[PDB]
C-alpha cells in the first residue's frame, strides 16, 4: 500500500492527488498538498480515477489497436506490429503523393501529457514535413483568430491561480468556477474572506454571484456593449491610470473615440443593467488598488467574443491592472492540459515555448537538433478547418489524438463527412469513442494513472504527475505509438521515458529550460518562463513586470461597435439558448460517465436550466422531460427549474450523449412523459451497445 502523486485529469485547477493502490490496483485518490488545492479536491478528482479500471458503464478502455480495412465494415482488433506499419506506409504514401501537408495531426489537452505533445508536433514538422498540428480548445494564440495575444503578446493567464487569494476585487466575467474550476472558486471564496470584493457579470444568478457585491445580471449577449460603458465611465470620470496609459499602452485615443458614445444611458435597455449600476461596477473595478478580471473559455463563444476578450483586456490596461501581482487579465481554460498542448506547440504556428516557425532562427535551432535539413516555415491547417480541407481535398488524413470531435464539435455531421471525405483517420485515444468508432485505425494509449509526465495548469504551472499503475493490457504511450511510426516511416526516434522528452525540449526552449524533472518534484508548482536550472529559478508567478509581449512591447488598446448576436429572437423563437457546465460530470464524459460514482449523479438526456416564470407559463414542470426548438434542430432535455437561469433564457448542461452560447429557440412541453422517457433510455441504450460492440469485436 503505497501513494502516488499525480494531477487531475479533468479542469485546469491543477489539483495535485495522491492516489492510493494496493497490491497493483488504484484503491482511492485523496487530495494532496497541491500548489493549487491545499488538501482539496472536488467530487472528481475524489471519484474520477475509476475509469482507469474499465467500468463499461458508458463506454468500454480501448485494449487493442484496431484496423477498418473496408469503409463500410467493422473496427478489427489486430497486433500493433500490423496497426503501426499500416499508419507508417499510409501516412508515407499520402506524403509522397499529396505533400507533407495533405496530413493533419492534433494535440491533446487531457491526460496524454505536455511530453507527448511534444512528440506529436516533433512528428508532424520532422518527420511529415508540415505544420498541420493544431488543438481543438487552444489559448489565445494565431494571426488568424484575434485574442489577448494582440493586446499583451501572451494568452497565458496573465497571474498565477495563487495570486487570486490577495487581490482587492475579483472581476468574474463570463466565468462560473463553481460548477467549472472548483478549486479556483475556492481562490476566488478566499479572495473575499481576505477582504476582496467581487463583482459578477453573467446573466444568471450563479453560485458566486451569492457572494458578490455587485451582480452585473446583463442580457444575454450584451457583452461589448457593457464593456464599452464601462469604458465610458472609466475614461470620462478619469478613473484611468493615466501614467500607464502613456507609457505602457497605444491605441488609446482610438479606444476612447468608440466608448464615447456609449453613455451608460445609451446601453441600459441593450445590457438590460441600469445605467447607476454601470456607473458602479465600472468605479468599483477601476477605484480597486489591484483587481484581477477572470473570464472563461467561455467569453471567447459569445461571439463579438474575440473582441469582448480584448476589450475586456482594454479595461485592465485603462487601470494598469497588468504587471503587477494579484491583478491581470485570466482566462482561466478549462482542461487539465489546455495550457500545455499549447505550450508544446501543439498549433500551426508555433514550435514549443512560443518560439513561431516563421522566425528562420527559430527553424534553423529546431532542425539542427532535430537532425533535419529544413523544417517547414508557413503556418499549417487548424483542425477547426478539418471538414473544409477534407471537403476540398487539401487534407488526406487525420492523426486524431485525445481529441472526441464527433462528440464534442459544433455540427457533428460536418465532422462525420469530414471522416468520409477522408482518405485515413487515425484515433488515438483510451475509450471506445463516438470518434474512435469511426476511425479508420484505432491505436489505445495507456491512461493518465498509467503513465507519467508533466500538465500545465490553468496559469501556466508545470507540474509533475506519476504513473500509478501498469496498463493492464498491451498498451503504449501515446509518445511510444508516434515514436513508432516516426522510426517506421525513417525518422529514427525513442524514449525511456518522458523525462528524456522533457529534456530534450528543455534544451530547445529557453522559457521552460529550468524546470526540471527534480524541480518539479512531487510538489512543486513550476510557472514559466522558467529560464534557469538553479532552484534560485521557481517561475514567473505573473507576467509583464517589465514589458509586454508585443512587437514594441506596449499593450494595445481595443475595442469595437456593439452588434447584436445574428440568431434575434421571434414569437416563433422567444428564448436564448446557452451552454453551462455542471460540477459533477466533465465534457467528453467518457472519463466521469465511466466511474461508478460520478455516473450515479447524472441522469440522461440531461438538464436544461429555465427560469420558474418561464416554467410557469410555458407548462413546463421541473424534472419533466421537455423540447427544446430551434433552426436544423430540435432535441429533448430535462428542465431543472430554478431561479438562477435569467427569464427569457435556457441553461444546457450540454456535455451529453460560431456562437455557442446564444441561440434563438423555443421550449415546449411533453404530454406523454412516459414515452419520452423510454425514449430517452432507448437511444442511451443503442449508442452503450454501439460503442461495446464496436470495442468488443
Ligand atoms: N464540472 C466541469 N467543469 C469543467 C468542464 C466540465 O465539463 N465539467 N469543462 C472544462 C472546459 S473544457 C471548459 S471550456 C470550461 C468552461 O467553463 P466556463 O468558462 O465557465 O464556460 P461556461 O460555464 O460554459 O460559461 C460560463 C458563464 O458564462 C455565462 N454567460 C452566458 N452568456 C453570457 C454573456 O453573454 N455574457 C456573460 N458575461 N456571461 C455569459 C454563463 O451564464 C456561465 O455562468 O469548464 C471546464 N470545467
Ligand atoms: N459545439 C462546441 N464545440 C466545441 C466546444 C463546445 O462547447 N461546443 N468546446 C471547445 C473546447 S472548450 C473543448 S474543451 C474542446 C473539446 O473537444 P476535445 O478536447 O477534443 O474533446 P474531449 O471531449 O475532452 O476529448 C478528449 C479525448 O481525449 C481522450 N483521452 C484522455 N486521456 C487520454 C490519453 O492519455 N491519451 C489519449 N490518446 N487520449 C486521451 C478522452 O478519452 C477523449 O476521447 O473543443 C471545442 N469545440
Ligand atoms: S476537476 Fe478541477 S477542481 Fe476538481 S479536483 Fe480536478 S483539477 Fe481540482
Ligand atoms: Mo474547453
Amino acid at each position: 500500500m503505497k501513494k502516488v502523486v499525480t494531477v487531475c485529469p479533468y479542469c485546469a485547477s491543477g489539483c495535485k492527488i495522491n492516489l492510493v493502490v494496493d497490491n497493483g490496483k488504484i484503491v482511492r485518490a485523496e487530495a494532496a498538498q497541491g500548489k493549487t488545492n491545499q488538501g482539496t479536491l472536488c467530487l472528481k478528482g475524489y471519484y474520477g480515477w475509476d475509469f482507469i479500471n474499465d467500468t463499461q458503464i458508458l463506454t468500454p478502455r480501448l485494449k487493442t489497436p484496431m484496423i477498418r480495412r473496408q469503409r463500410g465494415g467493422k473496427l478489427e482488433p489486430v497486433s500493433w506490429d500490423e496497426a503501426l506499419n499500416y499508419v507508417a506506409e499510409r501516412l508515407s504514401a499520402i506524403k509522397e503523393k499529396y505533400g507533407p501537408d495533405a496530413i493533419q495531426t492534433t494535440g491533446s489537452s487531457r491526460g496524454t501529457g505536455n511530453e507527448t505533445n511534444y512528440v506529436m508536433q516533433k512528428f508532424a514538422r520532422a518527420v511529415i514535413g508540415t505544420n498541420n498540428v493544431d488543438c481543438c480548445a487552444r489559448v489565445x494564440h494565431g494571426p488568424s483568430v484575434a485574442g489577448l495575444h494582440q493586446s499583451v503578446g501572451n494568452g497565458a493567464m496573465s497571474n498565477a491561480i495563487n495570486e487570486i487569494d490577495n487581490t482587492d476585487l475579483v472581476f468574474v466575467f463570463g466565468y462560473n468556477p463553481a460548477d467549472s474550476h472548483p478549486i479556483v472558486a475556492n481562490h476566488v471564496i478566499n479572495a473575499k474572506r481576505n477582504g476582496a470584493k467581487i463583482i459578477v457579470c453573467d446573466p444568471r444568478k450563479i453560485e458566486t454571484a451569492r457572494i458578490a457585491d455587485m451582480h452585473i445580471a446583463l442580457k444575454n449577449g450584451s457583452n461589448i456593449a457593457l464593456l464599452n460603458a464601462m469604458g465610458h465611465v472609466i475614461i470620462e470620470e478619469n478613473l484611468y491610470d493615466k501614467a500607464f496609459v502613456a507609457s505602457r499602452t497605444e491605441g488609446f485615443e482610438e479606444y476612447r473615440k468608440i466608448v464615447e458614445g456609449y453613455t451608460p444611458e445609451s446601453v441600459e435597455d441593450i445590457t438590460g443593467v441600469s445605467a447607476s449600476e454601470i456607473r458602479q461596477a465600472a468605479r468599483m473595478y477601476a477605484q480597486a488598488k489591484s483587481a484581477a478580471i477572470l473570464w472563461g473559455m467561455g467569453v471567447t463563444q459569445f461571439y463579438q467574443g474575440v473582441e469582448t476578450v480584448r476589450s475586456l483586456t482594454s479595461l485592465a490596461m485603462l487601470t494598469g491592472n497588468l504587471g503587477k501581482p494579484h491583478a491581470g487579465v485570466n482566462p482561466v481554460r478549462g482542461q487539465n492540459n489546455v495550457q500545455g498542448a499549447c505550450d508544446m506547440g501543439a498549433l500551426p504556428d508555433t514550435y514549443p515555448g512560443y518560439q513561431y516557425v516563421k522566425d528562420p532562427a527559430n527553424r534553423e535551432k529546431f532542425a539542427k537538433a532535430w537532425g533535419v535539413e529544413s523544417l517547414p516555415a508557413h503556418t499549417g491547417y487548424r483542425i477547426s478547418e478539418l471538414p473544409h480541407r477534407a471537403a476540398h481535398g487539401e487534407v488526406r488524413a487525420a492523426y486524431i489524438m485525445g481529441e472526441d470531435p464527433l462528440q464534442t464539435d459544433a455540427e457533428l455531421s460536418a465532422v462525420r463527412k469530414a471522416f468520409e471525405d477522408l482518405e485515413l483517420v487515425i484515433v488515438q485515444d483510451i475509450f471506445m469513442t463516438k470518434t474512435a468508432s469511426a476511425a479508420d485505425v484505432i491505436l489505445p494509449s495507456t491512461s493518465w494513472g498509467e503513465h507519467e509526465g508533466v500538465f500545465t495548469a490553468a496559469d501556466r504551472g508545470f507540474q509533475r504527475f506519476f504513473k500509478a499503475v501498469e496498463p493492464k493490457w498491451d498498451l503504449k504511450t501515446d509518445w511510444q505509438i508516434i515514436s513508432e511510426i516516426a522510426t517506421r516511416m525513417g525518422y529514427p526516434m525513442h524514449y525511456n521515458n518522458t523525462q528524456e522528452i522533457w529534456d530534450e525540449l528543455r534544451h530547445l526552449c529557453p522559457d521552460f529550460y529550468g524546470a526540471t524533472y527534480e524541480k518539479m518534484g512531487e510538489l512543486g508548482f513550476i510557472q514559466w518562463p522558467c529560464r534557469d536550472t538553479s532552484d534560485a529559478d521557481q517561475g514567473t508567478s505573473y507576467l509583464f513586470k517589465e514589458k509586454f509581449d508585443t512587437p514594441n512591447g506596449l499593450a494595445q488598446f481595443f475595442t469595437c461597435d456593439w452588434v447584436a448576436p445574428i440568431d434575434k429572437l421571434t414569437d416563433e423563437y422567444p428564448m436564448v439558448l446557452s451552454t453551462v457546465r455542471e460540477v459533477g460530470h466533465y465534457s467528453c464524459r467518457s472519463m466521469t460517465g465511466n466511474c461508478a460514482a460520478l455516473a450515479a449523479l447524472a441522469d440522461e438526456p440531461g438538464y436544461a436550466q429555465i427560469n420558474t416564470e418561464d416554467a410557469k407559463r410555458l407548462g413546463i414542470e421541473d424534472e419533466a422531460l421537455v423540447w427544446v426548438h430551434s433552426r436544423k434542430g430540435k432535441i429533448i432535455t430535462r428542465a431543472q427549474v430554478s431561479d438562477r437561469p435569467n427569464k427569457g433564457a435556457i441553461y444546457m448542461t450540454y456535455q451529453w450523449w460560431p456562437e455557442y452560447k446564444y441561440c434563438a429557440v423555443r421550449v415546449e412541453p411533453i404530454a406523454d412523459q412516459r414515452a419520452a422517457e423510454q425514449y430517452v433510455i432507448d437511444e442511451y441504450n443503442k449508442l452503450k451497445t454501439r460503442l461495446r460492440e464496436a470495442a468488443l469485436a
